[PDB]
């Protein structure tokens, strides 16, 4: 009853490998490129670019500042994907679990796919569609930054 998945896909005209490695090896640069959405990214544990690292995101939706501590649970070079599991923060006021994944397909003529997998604390919790608007805004800012 409490489980859902939200996905958004959009094209980018910028380099897809650079987009993938931004999230997979340089996630601390993301605040600098989309500062209206993401104000901070601090290493909590481990090292940037390694599975099992833990980062703290300081970010904002609708003017409201929030915090998500996330474990990087997967970095797949072959699939150009990175998977972030929330382990603490504002989201845990609504969800038992919530995992964000970003995948880039460069095989066609580039697609960014964000997935949100989650389990609500109860049925009155809203599905987190606002986070797709947020991830699309982040993606548009990154594309614009990486374009000549």
């Amino acid at each position: 009853g409490l489980t859902g998945k939200l996905i958004c896909q959009t094209g980018i005209k910028s380099d897809g490998d650079v987009f993938h490695e931004l999230f997979g090896t340089r996630p601390h640069h993301v605040p600098n490129i989309t500062p209206a959405n993401i104000q901070g990214c601090d290493l909590h544990e481990g090292e940037f670019g390694k599975v099992g690292s833990v980062v703290i995101w300081n970010y904002s939706i609708d003017g409201n500042a929030m915090i998500a501590k996330e474990e990087i649970v997967a970095i797949d070079e072959e699939d150009k994907s990175v998977t972030f599991k929330v382990v603490e923060g504002h989201l845990f006021e609504e969800f038992k679990s919530i995992v964000f994944s970003v995948h880039v397909d460069t095989k066609g003529e580039n697609l960014v796919t964000w997935s949100i997998d989650y389990e609500k604390l109860n049925e009155s919790v809203k599905d987190p569609t606002s986070y797709l608007d947020f991830l699309l805004s982040v993606t548009r800012d990154i594309e614009a930054h990486h374009l000549p």
